[PDB]
């Protein structure tokens, strides 16, 4: 009868069986966005604080830091890969969460699996499930968390991290249930903290308190068993209808899974994905009407309601605010042409005539009687030129299944993301990170 | 014009000042009180746990691990030290905050003060600070907080954590600020954990997150500045009301100081708060009456509104969740005239006179047009004899000013908390814990 007891052994149950490829393709594929996205921000200086704080624990193991040549215990590992993972805003993103479940799962799961010796089918496959439970918690909350100004990433994102890790390290439905319990005291992170290097902390905390409430679990600390049901349960505190209206949130639990529908949806952009449709409409015009920024005067964003939420500044003083500003990132696209890794380096963002280009975005609304996300929904652009105004509807989000990314552009992400490795290098991490999907051991892939 | 910007200005003003001697004494006082309920909890197996978390980080510092012989990296002892002093629900409580400031709060201020090498008055100090800044919180979040499920112990108390870590590293407001922002995305904790070893890790958590927040915000990491603030900052989405109104939380600041007026509750008995109005009055009765519990053959217990709350066991079958019933509080009471440290040891609780004895106990509503806590409020009692029913009302919680804990007493809590230690070694520990109200080094104490 409880929400919680049922989840956990189709989790487990699903765990012993086989599981479809596709399903592991789809987890690959994540594995591989989610290193490159950390490895395009190892020298942000969040992450270079992260490391600041593993040399003052002093402490050791072998779970490998992803970009430097070090290695510490699996809760450190977690905690700055997780950073890493999320630091220039490039990991993918979720619809049925609202939110980054990558950037705390990969780092979990790394650090766990190479702790206890995993091999790649078995840590794909914890990342499905996690996705998984991730999923049923989102579909239970709905969409008031986030507007309520809980970041789903990490308040829902750490039970994915547990999922994994409580899996990898041979938990059973007990533990697991367990683990759950101790990670439901550990959900937390809040929206006013975007645009500041808290973010990504949030994504390391999660990933780390995922790795530590399932070790806690394997060392019979014990934490309530049905943290998701009831009034008192962390769905209801987070909006969901407890009662028999939870179990829908899993009806068609791995049927299919949420990893393959809608799936992961992986950035084009280093920015809040609010930014996304608007960018894609306006490369697309400028492509097909032979247009560049200096042939354009103004360009006009429109957001639904709840999607301009996150993009806190029209006038972003630092790296991090003008990933979370629509009028840096229209900007960037008309002043270069593009918008890449280095757009919203400070040196760049501080240009006059990225300045000025700035000044040439204006948002409104658009009018619903429901509210979207980023991801989700349609966008209307007015971009202003000397024969006048084009009016374009954008309604594929980049990066869903509507206008998915392919091998080869994933490719050519993680090429962009690791132009700093020496020679060969690249290739070889690229190489070896697909050798999951061939069962090698995960700690031969040293990212 | 901020809220958060006034209080870190009123925090830091405070720092650089002088504070009242009285201020200093209640201070020592909840060292003296917390480090006695931590050492009484060190062989629980949460705090057994925590240990073998520090072996696995590998971790090392100067920060002391209280009652073992052993020391880590700042953040580590305090969660360790932050968990063993919440272990067995025998810390004080707070009821302008309805939770446990001092379990982080001191844990804190050792694994900081060690480190930087800081004197006693100082320590003294940001505790007091401490206090102050989770009893404004308090205030302006009200009772909604608590009810609605989570437990301010964590979600407030990580501030108090993070004030005085701060202090103590050096901070001046623009970093207080920042570190605070920091602490408000790692602010979490949940009831429905009570009777499980996470609630105590709802304080190591605490302890370490602050210490944390407030050590990255020393590395120029951010974290927003105005966190307190708005329908977006955390007091709001704790259910406070944002504007002018949250500066009425913080009116009279220091004048008198939250830790003299109310001040810290001290607990007789550890367990949770909720029991202790009824064993007060079942005690005055066994003593007015001269009763022992086999002349008793039942008890009444009554409870205003939402006061019953954190009682979860009626039939609780371990050692965490005795602490949370009043059956095995006031059968402890009835059976052995007493309730003490190893009443709730599972030896005890599993003897047929106990589960006896806790067959005694009924719980009943008390009504009213508001809610209380287990610190305020009124207590009715009926106890059953042979000779008729005796009803006692219970006005004043044990351990507040109306029945305040004197030195004499705290002094005993300390030597029974204590027993277990090597001959001599308490009282050793005793006066180099009131050393720090005369300025030596925190350093030398040595928990």
């Amino acid at each position: 009868h409880m929400f919680t007891t049922k989840l956990a052994e189709k989790v487990v149950s699903a765990w012993k069986a086989k599981i479809s490829q596709p399903a592991l393709k789809a987890a690959q594929d994540g594995v591989i966005d989610t290193v490159a996205a950390a490895l395009g921000g190892v020298t942000e200086h969040s992450v270079q604080v992260a490391l600041k704080y593993v040399a003052a624990t002093g402490g050791s193991g072998d779970s490998k830091l992803w970009g430097v040549n070090q290695r510490s215990n699996m809760f450190d590992a977690a905690f700055v890969n997780g950073m890493a993972a999320h630091a220039i805003d490039f990991d993918d993103s979720f619809p049925v969460m609202r939110g980054h479940p990558s950037s705390s799962l990969v780092p979990a799961i790394f650090a766990v699996g190479e702790h206890v010796g995993a091999n790649g089918h078995n840590c794909l496959k914890s990342y499905v499930l996690g996705i998984e439970v991730v999923a049923t918690l989102g579909r239970a909350v709905g969409k008031g968390h986030y507007l309520a100004g809980w970041h789903p990433t990490s308040t829902l994102g750490v039970f994915g991290a547990t999922t994994a890790a409580a899996l990898l390290l041979g938990a059973d439905e007990e533990q697991l249930r367990n683990a759950w319990g101790i990670a439901a005291s550990n959900s937390c992170g809040i929206i006013k903290n975007f645009g500041t290097m808290t973010k990504p902390m949030h994504t390391g905390s999660a990933a780390r308190n995922g790795v530590l409430s399932a070790w806690l679990s394997m060392q019979s600390f014990t934490g309530c068993q049905t943290v998701f049901d009831d009034a008192e349960g962390i769905l209801a505190m987070y909006g969901a209808q407890p009662g028999p209206e939870l179990f829908n949130a899993m009806q068609k639990f791995g049927t299919p899974w949420a990893i393959i529908a809608p799936g992961l949806y992986k950035k084009s952009w280093p920015s809040c994905y609010a930014n996304h449709k608007p960018l894609a409409g306006l490369f697309a015009i400028m492509k097909e009407h032979g247009l560049t920024g200096q042939d354009i005067s103004h360009v006009d964003v429109g957001f639904l309601p709840g999607v301009e939420k996150p993009l806190l500044y029209m006038d972003p003083r630092t790296t991090e605010e003008a990933k979370f500003s629509i009028e840096a990132n229209i900007g960037a696209a008309l002043l270069d042409g593009e918008v890449s890794l280095a757009s919203f380096e400070i040196e760049h963002l501080d240009r006059p005539a990225m300045r000025a280009a700035m000044k040439k975005v204006t948002r409104f609304d658009m009018p619903s009687e429901t509210t979207f996300s980023g991801t989700t929904g349609y966008t209307d652009i007015v971009v202003h030129t000397a024969d006048g105004k084009i009016e374009r509807r954008i309604e594929a989000t980049p990066g869903s299944l509507e206008d998915p990314m392919d091998d080869a552009h994933l490719e050519r992400k993680f090429k962009d993301c690791t132009a700093w490795m020496p020679f060969g290098e690249s290739g070889l991490l690229f190489d070896r990170l697909r050798s999951l999907t061939a069962d090698q051991g995960i700690k031969t892939v040293q990212p």
